């Protein structure tokens, strides 16, 4: 077994394989999007994990699509994930902050002015988002159709990621993960189906990834390449994104890419919650040959899946979701090989501990 031995990841280094991928729970308070005492608690008691991987965290306002998730821009907010991380720390734990902007997934309603959101192209995502209502419960609510960035805007976009990293050092985090998957705003100029820019945004692949690339240097710039992660999700199709027709060779293009940096970890986010094609082993080592940090995959594992792959040597470690939602000491249940539990799926997003804290351990 290979699950439960050490890991270097950038400037951290893990004491098992089996991380705790990103998960919105949308609990955060409002007005603020501010974490909570809560939210503490919850990443507190999935401390042994190798590595948390928080929930989604917006870089700036503008970056919210969600009512519930939470910032890493104000004072407010710096000051509740100290604590947070403060706790994962005292139980010996490591915690990285996914870093996000929702671009085009978002509603006019939480953006600032209530005006549109902001994405590369104007083209609505035809989703749907998590609002609150009235009484402060989760809903579902249409997209609303976004503005184009326009060409002197993108800086500030950089400047709002770097500034997020910037914080994130402060707030005491081992790790940054920038969010480059699932249809957000990174992935919507990544994919040429949600990007028809005609400028050095939009186009070619080289284009495409032309603004991913210029938050990953700035941010290895403010803090430092060894803190550094990324979530792709760049085979297959998400929230009505895709990854285009040349979707392989944009993945490796990519990647080589990344990999230029000396970044700390790729995640590697493989199906939606839908189902997609499975990775096929070939395109695994054509991935494991172009980067040389450690690759993280997610997307349905099981123990036994990860242990195959990891010991072929084509990912180090696995990030599972829901099991981690479900199991606090998922860890030390899947070295006994204990039973799980149950999942509540209808409790994953919004709501109080019921769902979120009262998983119990062993
Ligand atoms: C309730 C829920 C929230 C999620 N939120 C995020 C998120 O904030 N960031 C992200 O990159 N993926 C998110 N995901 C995707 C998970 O990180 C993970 O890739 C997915 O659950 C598939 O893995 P699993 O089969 O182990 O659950 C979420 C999934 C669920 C079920």
């Amino acid at each position: 077994e290979k699950l439960f031995t050490p890991l270097k990841v950038g400037a951290v280094t893990a004491p098992n394989r089996v991380f705790m991928a990103p998960a919105t729970r949308l609990r955060s308070i409002e007005p603020g999007d501010i974490p909570t005492p809560l939210m503490g608690e919850y990443y507190r008691q999935r401390a042994s994990a190798g590595l948390i991987i928080s929930e989604a965290t917006q870089i700036s306002a503008q970056a919210k699509g969600y009512a519930g998730a939470p910032g890493l821009h104000s004072p407010e907010q710096i000051a509740a994930w100290k604590k947070i991380t403060a706790g994962v720390h005292a139980e010996d734990g490591r915690i990285a902050v996914q870093l996000w902007h929702t671009g085009r997934i978002s509603h006019s309603s939480i953006q600032p002015g209530g005006q549109a959101p902001v994405s590369a192209s104007a083209l609505n995502a035809n989703t749907r988002t998590s609002l609150r209502d009235e009484n402060g419960n989760a809903i579902r609510v249409d997209t609303t159709t976004p503005r184009a960035l326009e060409l002197d805007e993108i800086p500030g976009i950089v400047n709002d990621f770097r500034q997020a990293v910037a914080n994130a050092r402060e707030a005491g985090f081992d790790l940054v993960e920038l969010h480059s998957a699932h249809g957000y705003l990174l992935h919507q100029f990544l994919s040429p189906s949600s990007n028809q820019r005609t400028d050095q945004y939009g186009g070619s692949v080289e284009n495409r990834a032309r603004l991913v690339l210029e938050v990953v240097d700035a941010v290895c710039n403010e803090w430092s390449a060894d803190r550094i992660g990324i979530r792709v999700s760049p085979i297959g199709t998400f929230q009505n994104v895709d990854n285009g027709p040349n979707e392989e060779a944009d993945a490796l293009y990519l990647i080589e890419e990344l990999a230029k940096r000396g970044i700390a970890y790729l995640h590697m986010s493989e199906t939606d919650l839908a189902g997609g094609k499975p990775y096929s082993e070939a395109f695994r080592q054509k991935v494991r040959e172009r980067f040389h940090g450690v690759i993280i995959g997610a997307g349905a594992y099981t123990a036994e899946k990860a242990e195959d792959l990891i010991g072929k040597g084509l990912i180090d470690a696995v990030a599972f979701g829901r099991d981690y939602i479900a199991n606090p000491d998922l860890v030390a249940r899947l070295q006994k090989k204990a039973e799980l539990n149950p999942q509540r799926p209808e409790s994953f997003y919004g709501g109080g501990a019921e769902g979120y804290t009262d998983y119990p351990s062993l």
